[PDB]
């Protein structure tokens, strides 16, 4: 290893931490630290010590270490820290002998959490360039007042990197039943009905890398036990047949049966291995949603448990935690739900599942059918389709999409209204127009889709419904086929100013959240019938909204105490994190949002603590939201550091998360797993922004219990 | 007076190595002094007493090459050490503000207001799914960031139309690297992570064939070029055997004693065919950000056991069958196949019913090519698949004396324009030879600069490629990509196009028959060897003659110099330049004659990259007839492709050569199955 040269002449051991918190300090004079500046600095830092030891190779000197970093900040990009490195440093040398520059243009003095040359992904770096032409140019197609309101921060316009750039779509529920019973047309070839239930798992990942880049939003399995199940009964005709030629006759059965257990297990792992190896141009995975749970038979008993026993299992030989498909299980009452039901075993398997992996989440069959008209998972995080029925009066679910979110920021209304509710209602009004204003604009844009710019969806039935070249995607959109989302966040904060922190119990304050979703259910009402697609209240995940809007609104009204202050806005009409209810008290609390008009999308969260040594704490939840809530999630520790064997929770910094035994932040030898919003994510391997992980760190437990369950050992 | 060692070369910005000139450094000091007070003799000496300081403290600190912000470094702290402050101070701050303006050359905030804005140009050629739409945009403005990037006489030069510095979409925007032979051998034995999962060892050749079409998409992305699976054969059939090895103890539970084994072959001869299966319709399935299915190729022939074989046959016979109920023709991956004497070349070697399988393949299909084992080595150095197109890679020994085929890469394309050198030549091939030398050197500076580049890339930019095997050895995020480029490991390639346009501006249209017709270009594929072994000996990477695909570029060349030159007669009036060094188009000699013809340039030096087209009508729908062309290539060529397959109208049901059809008049893609080479 090559020694460092002091300025005096001694010779010390080199310290790669001195480069790191050099550069550090330097950040740290024009922003706070957060964790993805952390990921950026640690980026430059290897770059550092790779020439050092490229151009030298017994001794390097100081001045030969600092003409490197600031070397490696100009080839970064990384000019705002640049300039405070130089001028620091340079001040110091004129200093020990005895500002230099200004350099720098507006727009480079800030630091740009979301781009480092030096650790993204190539398809993550020119994907970059055409968002920023996306975004750009889109905001020009705009409607004025549209544009001017997401700036602002009155509302915020989704997928601007994508939207209105182009006319692609956001989510939907694949019509994979369709498409793998004719076969279609993907890529080059044109594949054929699959005669297995590997070849059947190939096919839709395959399906969904394609969809996932035909629009910017997620997609979702419906029913995926039910729609492989006859791919697998292909599976046991084959075994069986092979039995007749080689097989002794008293083995014949048990041969052909065990084979398609081994068959399905083999298929739902392929499944699972591929869709975390898919990417989309950015780089990242797909988002992708798995929905099983009312098959009966035993092909489908067996596709959902190959499901849960894969997801249990994990990733490698780490076993690390797959944060991707999410797997959603259904609960039905004389299905699984209850101890004497037939498909019970596989709803203990789910809870299995649940308290080593978080998912599956849980939907309640009946109530998701009296939320939303019919039973279908969600479309990608949490988006609901409506029932709807086509021409001949026949239920249709998959195949159906969404074409749009806009979302409101209510906290900025409530804090413009100065305590005035009257005020409130009347810039209500003013946001909801500007928000229909921008929902009706992307019907209309991607109405100017054409079949030949997404042939996926529009021509070989992911859609449903196979248009040819001249058609128009509006066949598939109009009669309220798809959804439209308006979206909301903040209806704590928007409580908070007018009743103040504490205003969970009482009753006035309720009702005033209550009215508030029961006023954009009205308004979509409105819209559905003037245009013929269905509007529907949204909740909009909290993923990157909860920090802009925060940001955004600090800068108009400052830190205000409860709202602004915490540097995060709480998600849609979900209870205050901080505050520590029962789980049982969460949803009895939560459960009238939806059930007010909510049913747009919706989602319920509760926070555990290590539960894979009790999972019959966490199936009382389940059974107590069964007929409450119709969509719920679970948290809980399920973090490992694989330097000292640490599992539980990893303790949230500035910087992102750390094990509590060691102190270990890499992403190579750590699995840190937390839900950002319905999605699961790795915040060391792709670092939230900062009101996101405010948000996260800010959430405290509501049941008791040790966030440990293996404390590790001493290094 | 201080005596720079001798051993020791400035590499500029833009890479190149140059002498060192301890003058450049004493006037540097001067323009910074300048700028306080007018010089004066009591100046001058304490001027060249610091440039002196600062060629002992170079001296000191380095030992064979220094860069320029080195060089920096220390004048700036010898200035401070001779308490020249003010002069220190006025040269740093020029110095900063110069290499931030630099760095601002690569910014994409800047240059994509501009793009949307005013002074940019956007439309700059002279298509339908949305990541097609997206990707467009991304490459106009990496077009538009890399022509700032390039050393200006290089950007002049390709925007004229001297050279071609190709993929300007991605490079020098991105550090990205071009082909390469992926090492699935040490990948899918070690296992590796791709996206987010640690994948271990495959158990079986189904997952096997699973991992490795996750790997493609994986590296296509990280690159520009096409990748290769050299020798799939070999390195599949230990995976292969797991399957048998299972299946031989399903047997010994479940079958009679007398069907054990039968049941273990039955069963390990389909899993290999539904793996291969697999990897065929999943390539097809794949795209890159542009939509586009990635360039791929499988390299086989070479293996001999049970195994081996099936394998081989299994490749065959899925591109035999097609792909879909209309038994369309795969066009990816290309197939390579390896005919080797004592193999499978003569009817009576071991392997020859899978040479009569490969011809009936590639006369039904157009792939497989064909390589000959021994011509390959002779013209490489050792034997390996082309990687993408036709990049082959030299033979070359590791630090551990191994030879190392897979894992290796190219760096980047610069192809010279030589019809246009004919053509400004006026007649005298004394002007040529001028000409010749001049866009040479410019080609040189542009290659040092793509290696300068791609140099630059970081570990975490691509770990499928630098950290987790696609490239052999796995860095880790600290060290250098560097170390699998250096000591001739990784090529650069020097392309050139259009020989007979050359030979005909001096010699006419039918110069094939004039002996110092071919011996004029002879040379000049000799000059480019001369001038890349050279390199190769200046900076350590092995720069090598590379017969560029033709693809768009024979007709960015071709319309540049139309417009340049007007209506040449046989030269831009057919609207297109032949590629590389291969027979007139319009000319139609037979396969023995065109082969004979064209096997001395690859002899001559074009090496790095070459393929021979042959294409007769009495190969159609004739396996006897290309029989006799991939035996008589044996001996002579070193990579032959035969006769592109019939295109067939899927309405009307005609086969043929056709755009419309003679039948009908059908253009739908979707009842049209038109066969075309990529490259
Ligand atoms: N042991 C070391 N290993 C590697 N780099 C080092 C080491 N010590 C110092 N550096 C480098 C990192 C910075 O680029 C540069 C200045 O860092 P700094 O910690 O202030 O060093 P220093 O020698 O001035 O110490 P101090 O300020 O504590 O006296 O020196
Ligand atoms: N306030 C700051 N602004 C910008 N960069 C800073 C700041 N503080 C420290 N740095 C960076 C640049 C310094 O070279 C490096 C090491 O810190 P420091 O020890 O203060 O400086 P130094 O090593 O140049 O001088 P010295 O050791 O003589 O104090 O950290
Ligand atoms: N891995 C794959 N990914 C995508 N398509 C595939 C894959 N393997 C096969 N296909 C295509 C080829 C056919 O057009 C269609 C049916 O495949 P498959 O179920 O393997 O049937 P098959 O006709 O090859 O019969 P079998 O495998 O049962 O002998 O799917
Ligand atoms: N051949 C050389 N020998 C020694 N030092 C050199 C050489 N070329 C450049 N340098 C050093 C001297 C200065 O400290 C620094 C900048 O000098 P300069 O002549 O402007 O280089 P350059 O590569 O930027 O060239 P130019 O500005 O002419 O294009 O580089
Ligand atoms: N006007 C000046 N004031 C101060 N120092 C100067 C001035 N002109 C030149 N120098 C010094 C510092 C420069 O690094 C060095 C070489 O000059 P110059 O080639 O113009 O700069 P450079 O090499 O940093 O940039 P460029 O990228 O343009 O080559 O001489
Ligand atoms: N379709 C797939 N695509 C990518 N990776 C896969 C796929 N299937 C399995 N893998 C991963 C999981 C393991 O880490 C590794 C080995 O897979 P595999 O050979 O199926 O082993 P295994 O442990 O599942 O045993 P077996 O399949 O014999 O029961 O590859
Ligand atoms: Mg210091
Ligand atoms: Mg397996
Ligand atoms: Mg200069
Ligand atoms: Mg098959
Ligand atoms: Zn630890
Ligand atoms: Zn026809």
């Amino acid at each position: 290893d090559i020694k460092v040269i002091k300025r005096d002449g001694r010779m010390v051991t080199f310290d790669s931490s001195k480069i790191y918190e050099a550069i550090l300090k330097a950040s740290e004079t024009i922003t706070p630290i957060t964790p993805l500046i952390e990921t950026k600095l640690e980026g430059i830092a290897n770059r550092v010590v790779a020439e050092i030891n490229d151009r030298f190779s017994h001794n390097i000197k100081i001045y030969e270490i600092q003409s490197i970093v600031e070397h490696e900040l100009l080839e970064a990009n990384e000019y705002a820290i640049a300039q405070e490195y130089i001028n620091y440093r340079t001040k110091r040398d004129f200093e020990r002998s005895q500002t230099i520059n200004k350099l720098v243009n507006k727009d480079q003095a800030v630091v740009h959490e979301n781009a480092n040359k030096d650790s993204d992904l190539y398809n993550t770096q020119r994907d970059l360039t055409a968002g920023i032409v996306g975004k750009s140019v889109g905001l020009k197609m705009l409607p004025p007042h549209v544009a001017n309101a997401h700036q602002k921060g009155d509302i915020h316009f989704h997928d601007l990197d994508y939207s209105p750039y182009t006319p692609m779509t956001n989510c939907c529920l694949i019509d994979f039943k369709g498409m793998l019973a004719n076969g279609f047309k993907i890529g080059n070839a044109e594949v054929e009905s699959p005669k297995s239930i590997q070849t059947a798992t190939a096919q839709i990942s395959q399906i969904i890398a394609n969809v996932a880049s035909s629009q910017y939003g997620g997609c979702t399995a419906d029913r995926i036990d039910e729609f492989l199940a006859p791919y697998a009964e292909l599976n046991y005709k084959k075994h069986l047949a092979d039995a007749k030629e080689w097989v002794t006759e008293e083995k014949q059965e048990d041969y052909a049966r065990a084979k398609t257990r081994k068959d399905i297990y083999d298929a739902m792992q392929s499944l699972e291995y591929e869709i975390n190896t898919l990417f989309t141009s950015n780089g990242q995975t797909p988002f992708t949603s798995l929905g099983f749970g009312l098959g009966t038979n035993w092909f489908e008993r067996e596709i959902q448990k190959a499901i849960l026993q894969v997801r249990i299992l994990g990733l490698g030989s780490e076993h690390r935690t797959a944060i991707f498909p999410k797997l959603i299980f259904t609960l039905k009452r004389g299905l699984n739900l209850e101890p004497n039901s037939p498909n019970y075993d596989i709803k203990q398997l789910a809870l299995e599942c649940a308290t080593k992996r978080m998912y599956p989440d849980v939907l309640s069959y009946d109530k998701i059918i009296e939320l939303t008209g019919s039973f279908k998972a969600p479309m990608g995080c949490r988006s609901f389709l409506q029932g709807w029925k086509d021409e001949n009066g026949v239920e249709v679910n998959s195949g159906r999409m969404n074409l749009g979110v806009v979302t409101l920021n209510l906290p900025r209304i409530a804090l413009e209204s100065k305590g005035d509710q009257d005020k409130f209602w009347e810039i209500f009004e003013e946001r909801m127009g500007i928000a229909k204003d921008a929902l009706v604009y992307r019907v209309e844009r991607v109405k100017e889709a054409t079949p030949a710019n997404a042939p996926i969806l529009y021509q070989y039935g992911a859609f449903g419904q196979r248009l040819r070249k001249c058609d128009s995607v509006d066949q598939l959109f109009k009669h309220r086929r798809a959804t439209v989302s308006l979206g909301y966040i903040g209806l704590y904060e928007v409580a908070s100013v007018f009743y103040g922190s504490d205003w969970e119990t009482n009753l006035e304050a309720k009702t005033f959240t209550l009215n508030i979703v029961k006023a954009m259910k009205n308004a979509c009402e409105s819209w559905s019938d003037e245009y013929d697609y269905h509007f529907s209240v949204y909740s909009t995940p909290s993923e990157s909204l909860t920090d802009r809007f925060c940001r955004l609104d600090t800068e108009k009204f400052g830190v205000v105490t409860d709202i602004t202050d915490k540097e995060y806005y709480t998600n849609s009409f979900h209870y205050d994190v901080r505050k520590n209810p029962t789980p049982f008290e969460k949803l009895e609390f939560e459960k009238d949002y939806p059930e007010a008009g909510a049913t747009g999308g919706f989602i319920h969260y509760c926070e555990y603590p290590v539960l894979q040594q009790n999972p019959k704490a966490l199936e009382a939840v389940w059974d107590f939201a069964y007929d409450r809530v119709g969509y719920l999630g679970t948290n809980t520790p399920i973090d490992k550091c694989y330097k000292c064997d640490f599992e539980g929770d990893f303790t949230p910094t500035e910087r992102g998360f750390m094990c509590p035994n060691c102190g270990n932040t890499d992403p190579k030898t750590v699995d840190v797993v937390k839900r950002t919003c319905g999605y699961l994510g790795n915040p060391q391997a792709r670092p939230m922004v900062k009101g996101r992980h405010k948000e996260i760190s800010a959430r405290v437990k509501h049941m008791n219990g040790s966030t440990i369950k293996y404390g590790g050992k001493h290094l």
